[PDB]
């Protein structure tokens, strides 16, 4: 039963917005848990409420430690969706702010954790289409999660050229996200016109080996960027390889 009594939610400050309304942080109490509360300004309009609540119907289909969880809904007006809160916010910003305090083991851990979430999505034949550090959230310094699911500089060539999004294009995007993480939130193709990106890819330019990147991690990234999608790994392999690489760095 996902219905929550409104009296168990204390609305806190506005932390963001979505298409339907402001997003707040708050507390979920019982006879206390920090949560995110998505609101729907015009939820008295039946068609708007329906579309808003579809986001909750979607998220409850996923159950994974590195995907943001649906906690519940309040379906009386004002209609709210209660989600897990990732208290440290967007990963890209976190990496930029904390770059001189984050060790390599932490960066590899984030990549590993994301690969577990993406292997889970792959197991459901769900294509994400928008894997990038700005779409990852930080739950704790040792925990990142995927939440709330054109980004040309992240896209596979077949996505740019033909609008094709597949499990293999997600792997390309994950490769770019891994690069972002190892570079502490530096944007891929910084300073490059979006229109010039596909030209670089088709000339075999790839993002460079980040400082301190283990050799086997960078060749893994390189495989994610194989031009032919059939030559890219799947997430089961990525997860296994990242686990080994993480263990190597911790020891």
């Amino acid at each position: 039963d996902y219905e929550i009594q409104r009296e168990r939610i204390e609305l806190g400050r506005c932390i963001g917005e979505g298409q339907f309304g402001d997003v707040h942080q708050g507390i979920y109490m019982s006879p206390a848990m920090a949560v995110a509360i998505k609101t729907c300004k015009n939820c008295t309009s039946d068609s708007v409420r329906e579309k808003f609540l579809q986001e909750a119907l979607t998220m409850r289909q996923f159950d994974h430690p590195h995907i943001v969880k649906l906690i519940g809904v309040i379906t009386e007006n004002p209609v709210w969706i209660i989600m897990e809160l990732c208290t440290l916010g967007e990963l890209r910003s976190f990496l930029q702010v904390r770059k001189f305090s984050l060790d390599l083991a932490s960066l590899i851990l984030y990549a590993y954790q994301l690969s577990t979430a993406l292997a889970y999505l792959e197991s459901k034949r769900f294509v994400h289409r928008d894997i990038a550090a700005r779409n990852v959230l930080v739950s704790a310094t040792d925990c990142v999660k995927l939440g709330d699911f054109l980004p040309i500089k992240w896209m596979a060539p077949e996505s740019i050229n033909f609008r094709r999004f597949t499990s293999a294009s997600d792997v390309w995007m994950f490769g770019v996200c891994m690069w972002e993480i190892l570079m502490h939130g530096v944007k891929p193709f910084q300073g490059v016109k979006n229109n010039d990106v596909i030209g670089r890819i088709e000339n075999g330019e790839r993002l460079p080996m980040p400082p301190n990147c283990p050799p086997t991690l960078y060749s893994l990234m390189t495989k994610c960027w194989a031009y032919d999608p059939s030559r890219r790994p799947r997430f089961t392999e990525l997860k296994a390889q990242l686990s080994t690489i993480l263990e190597e760095e911790k020891l």
